[PDB]
């Protein structure tokens, strides 16, 4: 997260860290045994870490659970990143409390101007790499579809939306991929891609979760 602030320990209880010996992506807890992340964060050997704040120190509240399976959307296209969403089922259910909690799926899509909270342990520099130990937060608005398509002509599908600041300076970045974009208490986006991080007129692009709620429900119901 570039231009963000320190969230405060466990103030984002649905945030998870995907770990394979180091933090490589974020995710969101949607029920006690399932996490939603981005399809491009897929790899084998994933351990899901819940209740984290400092990812390099065991401070208490952490729950480390291995992924039993990861389900990449069947129509995920790695070249356009269209359908960039993945579901991870945990080997055991997590103990939910006030520090580890799930986030609700939306019943409707959010509109331009909605203010959302994006969080993660990704890079904090637009020019270079500084990776934080604690969780960073950023409040950013959803942009109109015309500004998003004007910024990335021919690359935005209906399963994507832009959020951020065209002036540059505040944005999600590498390491934040797969993490949450929460607006009014509902999970509306998943950190997916962008051109560099916090560059002027190049906002972040997010997977539009309201378009996948029936797919998530049906897939969880059959697995
Ligand atoms: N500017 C952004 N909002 C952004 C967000 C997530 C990203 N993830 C990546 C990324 N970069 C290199 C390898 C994997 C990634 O997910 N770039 C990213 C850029
Ligand atoms: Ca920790
Ligand atoms: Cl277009």
């Amino acid at each position: 997260i570039v231009g963000g602030y320190t969230c405060g320990a466990n103030t984002v209880p649905y945030q998870v860290s995907l770990n394979s010996g180091y933090h490589f992506c974020g995710g969101s807890l949607i029920n006690s045994q399932w996490v939603v992340s981005a399809a491009h964060c897929y790899k084998s050997g994933i351990q899901v870490r819940l209740g984290e704040d400092n990812i390099n120190v065991v401070e208490g509240n952490e729950q480390f659970i291995s992924a039993s399976k990861s389900i990449v959307h069947p129509s995920y296209n790695s070249n356009t990143l269209n359908n960039d969403i993945m579901l991870i089922k945990l080997k055991s259910a997590a103990s939910l409390n006030s520090r580890v909690a799930s986030i609700s799926l939306p019943t409707s899509c959010a509109s331009a101007g909605t203010q959302c909270l994006i969080s993660g342990w990704g890079n904090t520099k637009s020019s270079g790499t500084s990776y934080p130990d604690v969780l960073k937060c950023l409040k950013a608005p959803i942009l109109s579809d015309s500004s998003c398509k004007s910024a990335y002509p021919g690359q935005i599908t209906s399963n994507m939306f832009c959020a951020g600041y065209l002036e540059g300076g505040k944005d999600s970045c590498q390491g934040d991929s797969g993490g949450p974009v929460v607006c009014s208490g509902k999970l509306q986006g998943i950190v997916s891609w962008g051109s560099g991080c916090a560059q002027k007129n190049k906002p972040g692009v997010y997977t539009k979760v309201c378009n996948y709620v029936s797919w998530i429900k049906q897939t969880i119901a059959s697995n």
